[PDB]
């Protein structure tokens, strides 16, 4: 008599745990699909004199914050417009690095490769032209 | 004399309980087999202008209700053809999100990732092409 | 003489009472063997729109009624085809609960667990599929 | 003097009743050992056009019948070869559902999961391939 | 003569106790089945700045309170809308915890995993998207 | 004087009968202690082609013969090594059923469960491998 | 005495359930093996004026059908030779689309990429050379 | 007296039954361990013209019979070396299916996937190279 | 008077019988607690060249003997260090099976499952690595 | 009479034990969810001359000590700021290995792979750039 | 004449003793149902530096104090908040163990197992995460 | 009276037995919870020259002793630090196998998996790096 | 009494069964850890004149013989250095296939792809360069 | 009760199994992150007069041994600086090759490709200019 009731209790507990696991697995699918992506879609303009970067970055997911920016050398924080809206938009971003200041004078008119770190863990690689 | 009648009473009651448990266990097998699954079989199309989603879903179970949808930004409700029939069918679904409206204009011709919230605790990842 | 008559009377009375007890025990054996067994042998289809439960029940003993049904929130009375015949049959039952009404539309296509309350004290656990 | 005869009568009745209980327990053991076990051994073929199932079922127990079969949408009755012989044999079953017919044509070449409903309180979960 | 009377009394007492045990065992079936199954059915949403929790939860049982919540390592209390009704409905919960404050700005737009601790002892794990 | 003789006669008769009953109860104890124990101890090999069974049994009671053997559907009398000695020892048994012949060819290399009806009212559950 | 009876009943039920699960799992292997994949083997020719596609498709599994075709613009519907036989064969398929009709005239002599939508939830990438 | 006799009879019967169940449970361990599993070890050459399969199969259990083979089109009987020995051997098997004949001629030099429906309720996925 | 004497005799005999039964029941406790428990602590190794088995067995009970061993297809005898001492130990066992001799030479380096048949009514399941 | 009392006691104990097991099982989920997940977010900072490390680690679990750091050939210890704070943060940590010192001067400006080992069995791959 | 008086005395005594036994039986059930049941409902916390334990135990029975606590390797005496109040509460538990000190440093943030020793003779497993 | 005394004595004996069994079952809880669990939590350095082994194994259970070590082809003893304390520590274990020496020198820098057979009945698999 | 005796017997048997199963599972993990992994580390030199193969294979497990070597057209046996010792070694293998004789002369100085069939159920891909 | 005990033991065993599997899995991440990646970073110089070689190599991971070197003509042993330290260095390696000895005089000042066989199992490609 004691065995069967325990069997039913164990069956119910196993069903409950299985349903929780399945629900969490589907939640992972949804969350990972909706995490958010950012990638370059067109050539970006970078102002060498003022260290201002104008970039066009698409977003097919949730809003993402631009935590940091890095170059082939030193990496510096963003000055303005940290937030990235969903969809394709034109962003005005100022880069403030002590070492990079007054070092792009000779490179005006030639392409430069940059990386835009994102808060959600994604990484953005952009190629841009620099102008005075 | 009391011990034997007690033993037979307990045996009969325990047999009844065990049969009930076995029957419920088999009912669980049937219910989980027939719970119903949904998966995509081809490229879908998401209209950019009217936020109209055209998608084909393969169902191998009971009719399911599409309670919600998820897009790049906020989760939104669906307002057309919620019911999902059995077999293979083509659906036309309208999405109602105020904020994400008109953002799809920039992304015409690209590829997008969707999620269709289903009633039976299931999220179906969907791939669609954004068209205007 | 006085002792002998008393001994004879006592022996006869003891034989009578022992026979009565044995007959009662055997009647108990028969009644408990034939008290009635109820179990579910197939997937139950539960409707959320009209709150109607379709179930299959096997009975190898006495016929029994369904006094009530216990669902997620609270026990509710049954209003259709309470009587359970012998053998294997299909019973269609209408459940009337005001409080739990209009909650099951979110569960269409999922699986639900509900318990039947029978007249003879036995509780039959049932696994069912929610459909609209 | 009645005490001794009462004790002897009670001992005899207890012995008979305990023997009955033990015999019933062992008979129940034998019956449930030979109750009838059915499982699949090879992939089943389901014909979308004719709704014919070419399934091979292993039976390690007593003979049992197919009361019904449930498919994605609605459970339906079976037409031929309901009786299942002991041992592994190939069976042909015709499935009749009102609306399910002609819906599986889009599923040709895919995989479908269905469960049969046997007589001995058992549901057999069968994997299947739809065929043209 | 007293032996038969004692045997009868013991038989009746054994019957009463056995019926009580059977009734208790059958009542425990509903008592455990009705405790409810709680599991996520769709991706949740968490606001980093306001630290307010939006989640969708499915319940197949009685109302269950959320005693505490833990996200990374620490357990915090919930502010409002503690009670969880039966069925699938959206839940808005304000989360109060000192450690999380000023930390989630890094994880904007990134998937996170958190668990809600319920009153009935059942635990639910949730996958959620952190939003600004 | 008349009463004392009857009292003496009744006392002596009651003592004699009580001694008889006590001795009979002790005889029941001794006889039921060594009624016979038979339980399978090792894996049994069943020959498919000739339908020959090879099982190992453990005996702790008096020698008991095998009345018959029950198989999935048919019950047939044994033909070899009916007698079971006390202790653990291998037995070779030939089963005689007309229909079982050639039926077990499919299950070569598979497990099967059989029952051996014994003379002393005991049914022994047996697990065996069908090897050709 | 009830405990051991429940033990054997539960053991037999667990054996049956495990056998059914194992049989279904092993059947799923062959079911998902036999579904068969389709991949183009030779260069395909698409006739711009008559919208006729001459493609050879290698089918390594069960027979499938071509529900729809996807081209540079909107999707299309096949009209002839929908059924795909097993093995390698040359197929003649006609595509019917209203708006995209005759637009290929400018692309005569070039190469185009199209995707076929098969019945078994499959998309087949096909490389096509347009001819006059 | 009678109660004590009944108690001892019940104790002895319970010991008998419990030991029988324990012995059967331990026999099940050997029965399931010794059933035998068969898996492919190396690439299997196939003859397209003669429709002969040259496969190497590893068996670590009991002898088994290859009941049938499932090929892309439809399952067919195997007419060569149904018997499988223990250890690792090279088995030459001739497949007898009329419809699929000469279809493999096109696929000479490409890999193919087969399924063998073993006797002991097992399907072995086989990877083979088609040769002529 | 006779009734009083009968009552006294039966009371004394009943007390003695109850003490005997409870003593037997309590003795069974130690008898079954000390029966013997056997399981492997470490992986075994079977030498194909000499058919010597090296296994580590954990015993938490009385001494037991290895009556036989179950291998892939057949049951063979053991001829070395059958006796098992209490406590974790390393044992060397020589296996003699003529029919499947020298077959393991091809299987060197693979896993294998083999079963030990003990004399205490138990079957030990042992995992081993075949080595030369 | 004692049989029913034992039946009730065993049922009560079994129910208590089953509830204890279920409560422990839910504690397992509650423990596992908060065990912590750590992943890199962006390019790290490495100083060759000072051997000072500053790396950003996403933290979603309980704060844990850093047992050590993994370097090219030899594992390394942690000098300061061993404790980690939940959430994205920048922390200055010093590796203390005598041999590795002054070796990094050769590889200034080249990508390097490091590993941070968590105390609770987590090892995370870190990609960094070496700077002077 | 004495026979009737003796029979009446014995009958009254037997009735009184039987009623005493029946009344004693029910109080036993009452005491065992009110014996005190303890189960876990939430994840616990252990401090590495101070070893302070805070756990929530569901209490469905009479107040049962904790005599001691088990740890991974030893038995830990209770030094704080021995008393337990029925219902979910917060307890500050300190363990007086000397050699075990400074052994939780390396486990901070990992799953740990503990067990409570109640004063009523029951033990409950604990799942927890230790913190610094 | 005779029946009443037996009822009382057997009830008391059964109650004592029931408490003994329940106490054993509840003691088994802590007995098997504290049996000893060990896991691997960090990269284990292996020395090629002196065969010195540096591991990191968390001990969340009872104090245990490493009974032996298994390598790719040989099994050898452990030289020092056989005892494993509670909590994560750095363990230096020396292996003494003549054949293993100097063979692993060619495997410097690779990944090697080792086995540590514990004394509590659980085996441990370690991921190790061969260093010189 | 009888029920409690049955309960103790069942508990002891269940503990023994669980111990055996857990020990066998740990044995499985040990065996799979020690089964042996074989891969290639450098280019293989194949002599076209006498079809002699020189390869360098690393091994992390037991010695495994080379059952067969496969060439583009036909599989063949090996003649020397069948045994593969643990650790990185240089092996010389002679292949005997009549058909491929003198065919390799045209491939002198060009890349080729090989295949090895090891005894431990493994296939190895070997890149080789043909030398005259 | 026995079922509950078995459930507890199996759950605990699964706990240790899952923990050890997770730990071993993370160990693989650690080991393969630390395996050691070696590649060329600058133009190498080979002295044809004395077979002297000067290359610059970077080892981002563990110390690795140059077991052998391979050129187009043949592969010979290395005699100079087998050991590789962490970080870049100028390696003066003496190569002993038979066939190609004193044959590079003609190609002095021309590009050549060299291959070195490392200890961990990875090969490298060297672009070197041979000099007189």
């Amino acid at each position: 008599l004691s065995g069967a009731v325990t069997a039913l209790i164990l069956v119910i507990a196993s069903v409950i745990i299985a349903l929780v696991v399945v629900g969490f697995a589907f939640g992972l699918f949804g969350a990972f699909t909706g995490q958010g992506t950012v990638a370059q879609v067109g050539t970006a303009t970078l102002s060498a004199s003022t260290l201002t970067l104008t970039v066009t970055l698409k977003n097919t997911g949730a809003s993402t914050q631009v935590t940091g920016v890095l170059i082939n050398g030193n990496s510096g924080s963003v000055s303005g417009m940290t937030t990235i809206s969903a969809g394709v938009n034109t962003y005005t971003i100022t880069i403030s690095i002590g070492s990079i200041s007054t070092t792009l004078r000779g490179l005006v008119g030639s392409t430069i490769s940059l990386t835009l770190i994102l808060s959600n863990g994604e990484t953005v690689t952009v190629s841009a032209i620099v102008t005075s």
